[PDB]
């Protein structure tokens, strides 16, 4: 049910993955500046320059498309989630806590831009908690605690 609650507000997100994607990453980098340094292509870009950066927004669209494709799965997502754990642990080298940070940003962006109400905020936290716990379990299988 929590997946359905999120999907009932996904329309504004999917309508403009570039704009919403850029909002998410801009906010992430502003509020959690250590996360910017985990993107070598973006690390060192002055904060004031991020909101207008088309490459940042394009990457944010990639992220949100993948999250959309994890929703329109409603829990049965191992063929999507295992590769994401693999690349984020072994290629991008992203500590697990950073997924919690981007999830908090997404909740706020959806509250502001997508009509996600109090119950929907809780639903999204629940869904992101499922996703993050699966990433973490996969990280452990790879040797990353
Ligand atoms: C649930 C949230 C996230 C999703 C859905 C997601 C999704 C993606 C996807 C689909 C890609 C491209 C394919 C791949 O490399 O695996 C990617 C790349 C990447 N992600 Fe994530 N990601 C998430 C969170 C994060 C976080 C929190 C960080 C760092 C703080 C991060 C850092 C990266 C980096 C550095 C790349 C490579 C960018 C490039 O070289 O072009 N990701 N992510």
């Amino acid at each position: 049910a929590d997946f359905d609650a999120v999907l009932k507000c996904w329309g504004p997100v999917e309508a403009d993955y570039t704009t919403i994607g850029g909002l998410v990453l801009t906010r992430l980098f502003k509020e959690h500046p250590e996360t910017q340094k985990l993107f070598p292509k973006f690390a060192g870009i002055a904060q004031a320059d991020i909101a207008g950066n088309a490459a940042v927004s394009a990457h944010g669209a990639t992220v949100l498309k993948k999250l959309g494709e994890l929703l329109k799965a409603k829990g049965s997502h191992a063929a999507i989630l295992k590769p994401l754990a693999n690349s984020h642990a072994t290629k991008h080298k992203i500590p697990i806590n950073n997924f919690k940070l981007i999830s908090e940003v997404l909740v706020k962006v959806m509250q502001e831009k997508a009509g996600l109400d109090a119950g929907g905020q809780t639903a999204l936290r629940n869904v992101m908690g499922i996703i993050i716990a699966d990433l973490e379990a996969n990280y452990k299988e790879l040797g990353f605690s």
